[PDB]
């Protein structure tokens, strides 16, 4: 079997992307941030707290014929950015662009934070990273891909992010036509849960690569880019004015400015970030300071190839006995 499926920008900055899930019978339609960095898919729900609800679409377990309480279950889990979300869990029938899986772990929230109360546009997340960070207990449970898997017609999905625009979703197939030249892999690492790889250097804008190991994660669900503060601190220094404010949080710059692109390794292979990918507008309603797109990792622990990085090119996630990463140029 294969699934196909479209992403969508949730604003115009590309904060985040939305795929449409079909959950129970009859099919309920959700708006689901795939999140290559954890492994829970949780909805909100007829079980979330009313007052924490805005505008999302809500999973009611009570109107799908496919639904069964799991006895006992429960999850809870806190993002990078400081959100979480916690609640019970069923198991029903989820289907991904065509893709049905039955028995799929679908954890309802009774508690969201407010950064996702107020996020009309995302109703949940569909976890893709490795199911030993699920945190269903006592029993924890696995990903819709990890179940999805061996009925695939191979053991792979794809991330195609769009700049501005639409992406896809693939399981189960390669679409030769989606990228240019070849498909370079990578060797992964799921030592913490995460895709984790090893990129062999950077080069700032027409600048020379320098070649240094940098290890991080391939994450669809974080939106910038966080490396070493000595390679951020490389690429800031290329763009007049731009300053690392701790009041705002991060490496600011005007808005007025052209910024370089970025490009990072691949073994031998290279991803070229454009400079507009770069830039996450102003800080403020009408500032004329602007937020950058790549950010110094020194206070997360891990780097991470968000979306900025991600959506320029064509990613494979490799789910064979040994996982790998692959990444192409689009």
């Amino acid at each position: 079997s294969t699934g196909s499926a479209t992403t969508t920008p949730i604003d115009s900055l590309d904060d985040a992307y939305i795929t449409p899930v079909q959950i129970g019978t009859p099919a309920q339609t959700l708006n689901l941030d795939f999140d290559t960095g954890s492994s829970d898919l949780w909805v909100f729900s007829s079980e979330t707290t009313a007052s924490e609800v805005d505008g999302q679409t809500i999973y009611t377990p009570s109107k799908s014929t496919t639904a069964k309480l799991l006895s006992g279950a429960t999850w809870s889990i806190s993002y990078g950015d400081g959100s979480s979300s916690s609640g019970d869990v069923y198991t029903d029938t989820v289907s991904v662009g065509g893709l049905t899986v039955t028995g799929q772990a679908v954890e309802s929230a009774k508690k969201v934070s407010s950064s996702f109360t107020e996020d009309s546009t995302i109703d949940g997340l569909l976890g893709l990273a490795f199911s030993t960070l699920n945190t269903v207990s006592p029993t924890q449970q696995k990903t819709f891909f990890d179940n999805a898997k061996a009925s695939l017609d191979s053991p792979v999905f794809t991330a195609d992010l769009g700049y501005h625009a639409p992406g896809t979703y693939n399981f189960g197939f390669i679409d030769t036509t989606a990228y240019t030249g070849s498909i370079t892999y990578t060797a992964v690492s799921t030592k913490q849960g995460f895709w984790e790889w090893t990129s062999t250097g950077y080069a700032v804008g027409s600048g020379t690569f320098k070649s240094t190991s940098i290890d991080g994660i391939a994450d669809t669900g974080t939106t910038l880019l966080y490396l070493p503060a000595t390679v951020v601190s490389a690429y800031w220094a290329q763009v007049s004015g731009a300053k690392s404010s701790s009041s705002v949080g991060g490496y600011v710059f005007p808005c007025s400015a052209t910024l370089p692109s970025f490009t990072f390794g691949v073994g031998s292979a290279r991803i070229v970030i454009p400079g507009d990918y770069i830039d996450f507008g102003p800080i403020s309603t009408g500032s004329s300071s602007c937020f950058g797109g790549i950010q110094s990792s020194a206070g997360i622990g891990i780097n991470i190839f968000g979306d900025v990085a991600l959506k320029a090119a064509f990613v494979v996630f490799n789910g064979a006995t040994t996982p790998t990463l692959g990444f192409a140029s689009k």
